[PDB]
């Protein structure tokens, strides 16, 4: 409705932002705009490379003690180059620093896939494939358990893992915490019902990402179905005196779902604010879930081979 809760017992805010693509010189404001509305929530990783920046957004609003950091929650993801266990802790800290702050409320495994170790986010090799590493994220996983137990982060989680992923984590001896959240892309085109539903039955929360589908993902090429521009979701929202974006983010929410929608326009981030206010009937929910076409935005074909790749598996 609001918040959705950790094993934990952490409240989790439903709304909050996305930073991806955010430009490091429109992250600031975009960051300040958002907790000014209210969100509470922001969804960071390192490889978006603006951490520093969104730090800047949250400092001056902690500072000037618009918010307490008891009432925000921020979230980061380990980058796959940053798999190998001894190379986590390090890649956590540089993530601290760069927020400007001294926990993460929640940090994730980007990403099943780990890369080669280096300073090059995406290692490529003759081909332009990816290159992976030696590790396996169980490891991983071991490390981001340290990370709990020394207090650098109050929950740790996974994104982009499929099932089988997530049933390696918890079938691991000597399990000391499990994944608190699988994030995962989750719009009309890719319902996920299997992995949700799996998920859930596990006592994971989900985050939908990718809500309106990503118009502004680099690989977009223009015959590629809008669901902003889909001409039966602004039927629906025609019906609703909403937006597109606004029902696309409250279908998420009504599925018990997390959603961190992104923009830097400040309108836009007041928009999507404008959402827990109205509820789709079933019939609306329904139609939105009969749009399934399994489409994928973050297919990332590149990284196919890889042993962990995600996607090969149903759910
Ligand atoms: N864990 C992962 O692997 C992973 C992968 C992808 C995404 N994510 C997370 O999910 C977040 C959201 O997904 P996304 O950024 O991929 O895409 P998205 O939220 O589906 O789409 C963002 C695009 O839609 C626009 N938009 C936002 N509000 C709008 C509105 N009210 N009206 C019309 N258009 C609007 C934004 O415009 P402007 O910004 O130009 O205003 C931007 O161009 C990301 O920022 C990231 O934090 C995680
Ligand atoms: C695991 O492989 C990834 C993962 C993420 C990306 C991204 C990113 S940063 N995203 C799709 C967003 C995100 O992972 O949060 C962009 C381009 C290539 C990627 C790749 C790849 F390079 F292979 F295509």
């Amino acid at each position: 409705a609001s918040h959705l809760v950790l094993y934990t017992g952490a409240k989790m805010p439903i709304l909050g932002l996305g930073t991806w693509k955010s430009p490091p010189g429109k992250v600031t404001e975009a960051v300040k705009v958002a907790i000014d509305l209210g969100y509470r929530h922001i969804d960071c990783a390192h490889v978006y490379q603006n951490e520093n920046e969104v730090g800047l957004g949250l400092q001056e609003k902690l500072q000037g003690q618009v918010v307490k950091r008891e009432d925000l929650f921020i979230v980061s993801k380990l980058w796959c180059t940053d798999h190998e266990k001894n190379l986590v802790k390090g890649a956590c800290q540089t993530t601290l620093r760069d927020l400007k702050l001294d926990y993460l409320d929640l940090y994730l495994i980007h990403w099943p896939t780990g890369f080669k170790p280096g300073k090059d986010p995406f290692p490529l090799d003759g081909d332009g494939n990816v290159v992976p590493d030696e590790s396996d994220f169980v490891e991983t996983w071991e490390a981001m358990e340290e990370l709990v137990d020394e207090g650098l982060v109050k929950a740790i989680g996974v994104s982009n893992f499929n099932h089988l992923q997530v049933e390696k984590i918890l079938n691991k001896p000597g399990l000391k915490y499990k994944p608190a959240v699988n994030q995962i892309e989750v719009h009309p085109y890719l319902t996920q019902e299997k992995l949700i539903e799996y998920c859930k039955s596990k006592g994971i929360v989900v985050t939908a990402y990718s809500p309106l589908g990503s118009p502004d993902r680099p690989w977009a090429k223009p015959e590629d179905p809008s669901l902003l521009e889909d001409p039966r979701i602004k039927a629906i929202a025609a019906k609703y005196n909403k937006t597109t974006a606004q029902v696309l983010i409250r279908f998420p929410m009504q599925r018990n779902l997390i959603v961190i929608p992104k923009s830097v326009t400040p309108e836009r981030i007041a928009e999507n604010f404008q959402v827990f206010d109205f509820e789709l009937s079933p019939e609306d929910m329904n139609t939105l879930l009969s749009y399934n076409r399994n489409w994928r935005v973050c297919a990332l074909m590149s990284c196919a081979s890889h042993k962990d790749y995600p996607f090969h598996e149903e759910y």
